């Protein structure tokens, strides 16, 4: 409750006072100490004018932000620092790409809130694991699909329905319904299976050109932007890409270990005895990440640098690939590992 006191009474720090490069695509939000992230969320909301536009109650917003942060567990990748960095990228898209020409204010607001909430209570395992392990989440959502994403949305709703945390309780009934419906679609769009299903519709929209008067184009654009925020760790330098691969594979291999112990054969990328990290990262960059930022570049010319950084990071994997072969003897001069 002392974090809350300071967050409410100390005042909202200007965005520049965090870092002079905070609003740039070159900035790495993971460099920000975890203890300064809740204040950074308030600074970003204030800078986007959401607090004033929607007359958000300060005690309510302060409680909401801390409740969202508390709602994340500590697996190697799907933790609060992932949600914070994804939310930071949404802010970057707002600051650098002129979203206001494409989306409604409420849609841009829903995107940011969804970014903060999109992986709430993640346990470090994927959708297939929920079903295979017969988890409570699969009992609740397996028949509807996107098990984890349905849970993240339900966790966001449970936070909003906690006394003193409903940042939208003063909204009109229509605006309240709209907001929760947007959060549903945006959070469900974080399932990469959903992205791969709509990819041809995203290509078609970029091809014909975005139509601001087409409601389906608004829905498709919000899906693309959310996916762009979720994979944004790949738009920085090699240092971020390398570190993120360590976190992702530590999480994946922990799942694979659980599947093996259950008598199940894990997917290749989740099996520490079979996974070849450079090949898997090249495949993910080439077939998932690069086409996303290419679509983003096609719709927004100012997003060109993002695609170029992703392409550069993909090329760095090919460059370091030879290091994954043990040439000579290991550092200890022993072949005991055999
Ligand atoms: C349905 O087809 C698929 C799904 C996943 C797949 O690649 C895995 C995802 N992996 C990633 N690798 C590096 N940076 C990543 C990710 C992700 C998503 C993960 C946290 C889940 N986000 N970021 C920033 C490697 C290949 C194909
Ligand atoms: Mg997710
Ligand atoms: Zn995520």
């Amino acid at each position: 409750d002392d974090e809350y006191t300071k967050l409410l009474h100390d005042g909202i720090q200007p965005v520049a006072a965090i870092d002079s490069n905070f609003a740039s695509f070159t900035y790495t939000p993971r460099s920000l100490p975890e203890d300064d992230t809740s204040m950074a969320i308030l600074s970003m909301l204030q800078d986007m004018n959401f607090i004033n536009n929607y007359k958000i109650d300060c005690p309510t917003l302060a409680r909401f932000c801390l409740m969202v942060k508390k709602g994340y567990r500590d697996p190697p990748y799907h933790n609060w620092m992932h949600a914070f960095s994804v939310s930071h990228f949404c802010y970057l898209l707002y600051k650098n790409l002129e979203l206001t020409n494409y989306l409604e204010d409420i849609e841009i607001f829903a995107l940011f809130i969804s970014c903060m909430c999109h992986d709430l209570d993640h346990r470090g395992t994927n959708n297939s694991f929920q079903v295979a392990s017969k988890s409570v989440l699969a009992a609740l959502y397996s028949s509807e699909g996107s098990v984890m994403e349905r849970h993240h949305f339900a966790q966001a709703i449970a936070i909003l329905n906690t006394h003193g945390c409903n940042i939208f309780d003063h909204f009109s009934r229509k605006d309240y319904q709209r907001m929760l419906d947007l959060m549903r679609d945006i959070i469900l769009a974080t399932d990469l299976a959903h992205h791969l299903r709509i990819f041809k519709d995203l290509q078609k929209m970029a091809e014909v050109g975005y139509d601001r008067n087409n409601k389906q184009h608004h829905r498709l654009l919000l899906c693309l932007l959310m996916t762009s925020c979720d994979l944004s760790d790949q738009t920085k330098g090699w240092k971020t890409t390398r570190k993120i691969a360590e976190l992702i594979y530590k999480e994946f291999f922990s799942q694979g270990d659980l599947e093996k112990a259950m008598g199940n054969r894990p997917m290749e990328m989740m099996d520490r005895e079979k996974a070849y990290i450079p090949e898997l990262q090249i495949s993910f960059m080439e077939h998932i990440a690069m086409p996303i930022y290419k679509l983003l570049q096609d719709l927004f010319p100012k997003a060109a640098e993002l695609y170029e950084r992703v392409a550069s990071n993909r090329e760095h994997w090919t460059k370091v690939s030879h290091k994954f072969t043990i040439r000579g003897l290991p550092s200890n001069n022993s072949l005991d590992f055999l």
